[PDB]
C-alpha cells in the first residue's frame, strides 16, 4: 500500500466546500495587498485569485502557498477560469484599466465600462449569493456597472469609496494632535476624488467637537489651515504614485477592514459607496460614499449625516456629474 | 492659542526612546513584504525603513503610514540616513542584487559583499546592541560576511537560512498527505540553495517516523518518488521568479516568523543560518543552517541533529563548496 | 418619531442565521474558560451559553456582553431553552456532575447518560449539522454516549481525550530541555488518564528521536527518570485541583485550539477521542484518543501510530474495560 | 551523559532582563481575568503573579503554565514575595478589601490604605520605573493613595476608573441603535460609581451629535428616556454581582485594553483616573477620570472636555467629597 494510506486511515470524502471563501479579481499591486491582508487577519479559510495573465497568476499563488505554514488559511487557489471563484461569500474587484502618472479618477470610465461586462456576470454564476466589493476606480460609477449587470439588491454591491480617504484623514488629524488615528474621528464623504467633502462638524476627539472650539476651522479664513489636510488626502495617491508609480498597502489595509466587518457581522460603520437615491436630494440611481452599517449582508443601514447647505450642495453636484454619464451605458 | 492647545493638556514632556524597534534594510519586494508581515503581527513599536532609493523609500513609508489606522504600530520612519536606525532591537537586511531567472544565488556573492561593505558599518554604528537577521542572498555567505564586518558575537548574527526551505518542504509534504503543514514535520538543513540537505530521519507526522514506515524514503529506489519533493523545494525559487519575476510573500512571512521568536523570546527552534565550526567534521568558519534556538539574545543553543553518513557528507560538502567562495572573499 | 429612525435609514427588512455560531453547554469554571478562550480568538460571530442554574447563566452572559468593545463577536446570547443554540456549527459539552477535589473519572457514568439524554437531543433538535465536542469527564465513555444518543456518524462526536494531556506533556518536556513547547513534540494516547500511553518514540526535537538517543527513556531503567514526566502528565489535574480547587485555564485553551482547527478547517492533528473500532485489537464500540485530522467535519482521518509490544496492550486492555461499562449503560 | 547535553549545544547561559514584563497583584476573579486577557494578547514576554494565599497562587500559575503551549508568553512566575515583580514595566493592582450586597465603594478606604502600605512600597522597590495601574475600588481614592506611597509622578499612576463605565455605556448605546459598540461614541467621566457623568454632547454615531438631533437626550422630559442608560451603567456591576456573585470578564478586557495602549505606546485616548487638580475648579489633590492619552510613560496628555457647569458641578462635588475622605487617612 501507498505510504499515505499506510499512515492515515480514511473516513470521509466530500471535503471541498469552502465555508468562508473570499475572491480577489485582479492581482496587481492592490489585489495582492488586499490578498496578503485578508490572509493575515484570518478572515477567509479559502482564498481565490483571478486575473488574465497566467504566469503572474500562478506565481503569486505559488508564493502565498509557500507561506501556508505561517498562515491559518488552508487552501489558496488561482486561475483565469472563474470556476475557482465558486462559493465565495465575498468578491473583491480591483481589475481593469488602472491609473497613470498624472491621470485621475476620470480617464477610463469607458475603458472599465467594458472590461466589467465579462468579470461581473461570471462572479454571479459560481457565487450567486456572494457580496460584491468594488475597489477599482472610478469606483462610484463602477459600483453602478457592477450593480445593474449582476442584478443584486443594492445592499450587496458595495464600492470602497471614501473608506481610505477617511483613514488618511484620521492619520493626518492624529499627526497634528499627537493622538493615535484610532482616537481621531473624522469623516470624508461624497464621490471619492476632488469632490470628496470633509464633514468638519463631526471632527472630534474624545467627544469634543473641534469645529466648536475653532469655529473658523475648515473655512479658508482658518488660522491653522485645516482645509489643507483635506487636500493632502485628495492628493495622497498622486504624491505616492509620484514616489513609486502606485499605491498598494493602504488600500489593502482599508479593504481588509471592510471584509472584516462583512465576514464577522460586526455591524460597524464605514464610509463606502452605496446607492443614495433619495438621500441629500439626489433623485437619480447614483452611487457615492455615506456612513453605512456593514455586515454579513453588506449595507443594511445608512447614517443620515446632517450636512450643511454648502455640503449638501457639493454632493448633489457630483451626484449629477455622474448620472450625466450612466444614462449612456453600453452594457 | 491653538486648537491643539484648547483640546489637549500636556503633562509629560520628552521622549522617543524606542522600546521594541525593528529596522528593515532594503525596500524591494522582499523588504516591504517583511515590513508588512512584521507590521501585522505587532512585533515593533517603531519600524524604520532604510535604503538608497530616496523616492521609492519615501513613498513606501507613506503608503504604510496611511494605514496606521488599521495597524497597531504607532511610529514608522525612513530615510537614507542610518540615524533613523538607531536603538533597534532587530535589524533585518534584505538589500542587494536578487536572482534573475536561471541565475544561482551564489552568483550574487561578489555584487552583494560590496553592498554589505557599505551597509553593515552604518547599522552597527547606530544599533550595536542589536541582533542582525540576514535575508539577502547568498544568505549563508552574507551572514558570515556580516559577522566579520560587524564583530558581533556569533549569536547575534543570524541567517535567514533554510527556514523557508523547510517551510516549503512542509507545504509539499502536507499537500501529499492532505495535512496542514503545521502538523507535518521534517527539516531542510545546509545552505539556502541547490546543495540543501533534507533529513528524512526526522520526517514524521504525530511522531510517527516516515522512514521506518517506508524504508525506501528519499532514495532513488523510491516508487512514491519522495526525493522529488525536496527537488521541488530546491526549484521553488526559480519557478516563482520565472512566473512573476521575483519571490517576496513567502519569505516575508518566513522572516516575521524568525522575528516573532526573537522579539517575544519564545526559544522556538528554527533552522536559521549560524556558525558550525567544529561539528559534522567541519573546521573552517562556514555558516550553515542547523536547527537553532532563537530568542532575546539571538541564537543561544544548537540542536545536534543526528545525521546518517550521507546526510553528514552532503552537509560537509555543501559546507566545502561554501568555504571555497568564502576563502577567496576579499574585504 | 424615534431618534434611532432620525439617524438610521434601513434597507434590510429581515434576515439573520449565524454563519459561525458556537454554543457552550454549562457555565462552570471549565465552560467559562472555554468561552473566554473562544472569544478572544474570534472564532465565532455568535457565542451561545446554556445551563440550568439560570441566574449564574445570565450573569456570565452580561459579564461577557459588557466586554463587547474588546471582542469581535457581536452576538452573545444564553438561556435555559436550547432554542438559542440554533445554527451552531460547533457545540461544546461541559455538563454533568463534576468530580471534586480529587475523584478519578471511572466512578460516574450512571447519572451522566441520563442528563445527556435531555441535552444531546436538544442540541441536534436545533443545530443538526453541528459538531459535538465532548469535554465532560470521563471523556471516552461520555463521547460514546453523545454519539449513541444523537445518531451522528462517528466523524462528528469528538472527545477532548488526551489533548491537554499531550499539551501538558509538551510543557513538561520543554521545561526539562529548556525549549518552547512548540518545538517539543510528544503524544499521549488511550483512555484519558492513568491508562494513558506516553509513546516514547514520538518524543523528538527538530525531528531527532529523544528515544534513539538515550535509549532508556521512559523506562524504569532510567538514570534521568523520564518515565516520571508521564506520571506528572497524569497527576497534573490533581496537583492543580489540590491547590486552587478545580482546573480551568489550561482546559479552555485546549478546547479553543481544537475549536479553531474545526472552525477554520485547519486539518491539523490532535490527540482526541473518536471511535477506534477495527484497530489495535478493538472491535468493541469503544472510544479512545488517537491523532486525528480535525476539519470542518470533525475527525476526517486517523493517524495509525505504530505502537510497541507493551503499549498496544495497554490500549486495548482499557478498551475492553470501557466496553464492559458501555455494554450495560441503561438508555 | 544527560539527555540534554546530547540533544543541544549551548552558546549563551546568562541573560534575563525581560523586555515587556507585567505584574498583576491579586489573583481573585479580577486579577485572573486580567492575567488571562493579557496572556491572550501577547502583550508580555513575562507575567508575574503576587498574592497572600501561597497555595491558591501556585495553582493559578500552574494552570496557566500547563497552557504555555497555546500562548506566546514564555515565562509565568508566581510568588507571595514581591521579589518576583522584578523589572515589570506595567504593574496592575487588583488587591484590596472589596464589597458584598451592600458595602458602598466609599467608606473602607482605610483598611485598604493599610494593605496598599504593604504592596506599593514593595512594588516600587523591585520595579522603580514601572507604570502603576489601580483597578481596586474605590479606584479614584486608592489611586491617589498609590501615588502618595510611591512618590511616583502623576503620569505613572493610573486608575482603571471609568474605562469599563464607558465600555458598558457604549455597549448599551449599541443596544438602542443596533450598531457595534465600536461605532458608538460617548464618554462616562467623573468619579467611578454612582456619580459618574455622562457627557451627552459627546455621544455620536459616525460623527453626528445625537444631542443635536434629539435635544432632550439624557433629560427628564426625554420620551425615549436616555437617562436610564446611565442608570444601567452605574448599576450594571451590582446587577451582575447579584446573579453570579462577582464581576470579572469585562474588567480584564477593560484592563487588557489599557495595558495594550501603554505597553505598545499607542497614544490612544482612554477615560482613566488621573490628577485633575487645576481643571474644572478643583484645587485639591484628587484623581477622577477624564479622557487621558495613554503611552509608554503612562499618562502624557489630558483632553479638556467642554463640560457645562451642571456637568462641571458633579465633578466638583465629587472632588470635595473625595478630598473629604482623603484628608482623614492615617498614612
Amino acid at each position: 500500500a501507498t505510504l499515505k494510506d499506510q499512515l492515515i486511515y480514511n473516513l470521509l470524502k466530500e471535503e471541498q466546500t469552502p465555508q468562508n471563501k473570499i475572491t480577489v479579481v485582479g492581482v496587481g499591486a492592490v489585489g495582492m495587498a488586499c490578498a496578503i491582508s485578508i490572509l493575515m487577519k484570518d478572515l477567509a479559510d479559502e482564498l481565490a485569485l483571478v486575473d488574465v495573465i497566467e504566469d503572474k497568476l500562478k506565481g503569486e499563488m505559488m508564493d502565498l502557498q509557500h507561506g501556508s505554514l505561517f498562515l491559518r488559511t488552508p487552501k489558496i487557489v488561482s486561475g483565469k477560469d472563474y470556476n475557482v471563484t465558486a462559493n465565495s461569500k465575498l468578491v473583491i474587484i480591483t481589475a481593469g484599466a488602472r491609473q497613470q502618472e498624472g491621470e485621475s479618477r476620470l480617464n477610463l470610465v469607458q475603458r472599465n465600462v467594458n472590461i466589467f461586462k465579462f468579470i461581473i456576470p461570471n462572479v454571479v454564476k459560481y457565487s450567486p449569493n456572494c457580496k460584491l466589493l468594488i475597489v477599482s476606480n472610478p469606483v462610484d460609477i463602477l459600483t453602478y456597472v457592477a450593480w445593474k449587470i449582476s442584478g443584486f439588491p443594492k445592499n450587496r454591491v458595495i464600492g470602497s469609496g471614501c473608506n481610505l480617504d477617511s483613514a488618511r484623514f484620521r492619520y493626518l488629524m492624529g499627526e497634528r494632535l499627537g493622538v493615535h488615528p484610532l482616537s481621531c474621528h473624522g469623516w470624508v464623504l461624497g464621490e471619492h476624488g476632488d469632490s470628496s467633502v470633509p464633514v468638519w462638524s463631526g471632527m472630534n476627539v474624545a467627544g469634543v467637537s473641534l469645529k466648536t472650539l475653532h469655529p473658523d476651522l475648515g473655512t479658508d479664513k482658518d488660522k491653522e489651515q485645516w482645509k489643507e489636510v483635506h487636500k493632502q488626502v485628495v492628493e495622497s495617491a498622486y504624491e505616492v504614485i509620484k514616489l513609486k508609480g502606485y499605491t498598494s498597502w493602504a488600500i489593502g489595509l482599508s479593504v481588509a477592514d471592510l471584509a472584516e466587518s462583512i465576514m464577522k457581522n460586526l455591524r460597524r460603520v464605514h464610509p463606502v459607496s452605496t446607492m443614495i437615491k433619495g438621500l441629500y436630494g439626489i433623485k437619480d440611481d447614483v452611487f457615492l460614499s455615506v456612513p453605512c452599517i456593514l455586515g454579513q449582508n453588506g449595507i443594511s443601514d445608512l447614517v443620515k449625516v446632517t450636512l450643511t447647505s454648502e455640503e449638501e450642495a457639493r454632493l448633489k453636484k457630483s451626484a449629477d456629474t455622474l448620472w450625466g454619464i450612466q444614462k449612456e451605458l453600453q452594457f
